[PDB]
């Protein structure tokens, strides 16, 4: 394995990879990592581009995924992509889609022409229809996966995987001081604990001696580095090795 790699250069017609989203007022970063990453495999293993419906996962998946906007289960996503597939829909307003993201983007943890999100935000609901004027029916939008796994606590197996099939689906505990990431390699030192994260692994490198992973956040382009930010790799430091799922689309 190379000594960094990332999914962004690698996979050069697969703009997914590059996005950044908004999960909104609402605790939904379970769905965002999951229909993410699956955007990017769908890219990577179809060579079709679409926008995976955060929406659909957040708002129907129910249960087996945890609780909508009071948070969720990164594996039950993966599962509900190959039960009952996924339509697309893009960003919030982008009318691009069957289902566009239906929760208005904010200011996570810094100032801009946003309103700030608030901490108060419930799960929509799960409607089985497309927005008017798309086509397909909401059915026929459906995009399936055709395995749902979970990849070791282990280094070098999850960059691997990476490397081998796209960016994959990860979690770690969040701590007061993340919130005010900028750059460089993340290491928690100081905070109160906010709770578990998923987010989006890309990729990782080594700055300043210091191995990383590459991994995009869903809280805008403005907080963070442009919405990424690198956190310390091979330690699995706050669990971020210790959660990661992935997924192969049906060919
Ligand atoms: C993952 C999650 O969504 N995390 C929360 C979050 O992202 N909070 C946002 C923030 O700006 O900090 C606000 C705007 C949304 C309400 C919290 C916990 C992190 C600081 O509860 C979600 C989940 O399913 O986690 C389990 C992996």
């Amino acid at each position: 394995l190379p000594e960094s790699f990332d999914a962004r250069e690698q996979w050069p017609n697969c703009p997914t990879i590059k996005e950044i989203r908004d999960q909104g007022s609402c605790g939904s970063c379970w769905a965002f990592g999951a229909v993410e990453a699956i955007s990017d495999r769908i890219c990577i293993h179809s060579n079709v581009n679409v926008e995976v419906s955060a929406e659909d996962m957040l708002t129907c998946c129910g249960g087996e995924c945890g609780d909508g906007c009071n948070g969720g289960f990164p594996s039950g996503a993966w599962n509900f992509w190959t039960k009952k597939g996924l339509v697309s829909g893009g960003l919030y307003n982008s009318h691009v889609g069957c289902r566009p993201y239906s929760i208005p983007p904010c200011e996570h943890h810094v100032n801009g022409s946003r309103p700030p999100c608030t901490g108060e935000g419930d799960t929509p609901k799960c409607s089985k229809t497309c927005e008017p004027g798309y086509s397909p029916s909401y059915k026929e939008d459906k995009h399936f996966g055709c395995s749902s796994y979970s990849v070791a606590n282990n280094e070098k197996e999850i960059m691997a995987e990476i490397y081998k099939n796209g960016p994959v689906e990860g979690a770690f505990s969040v701590y007061s001081d993340f919130l005010l990431y900028k750059s460089g390699v993340y290491q928690h030192v100081s905070g109160e604990i906010m709770g578990g994260h998923a987010i989006r692994i890309l990729g990782w490198g080594v700055e300043n001696g210091t191995p990383y992973w590459l991994v995009g956040n869903s809280w805008n382009t403005d907080w963070g580095d442009n919405g990424f930010f690198k956190i310390l790799r091979g330690q699995d430091h706050c669990g971020i090795e210790s959660e990661i799922v992935a997924g192969m689309p049906c060919t």
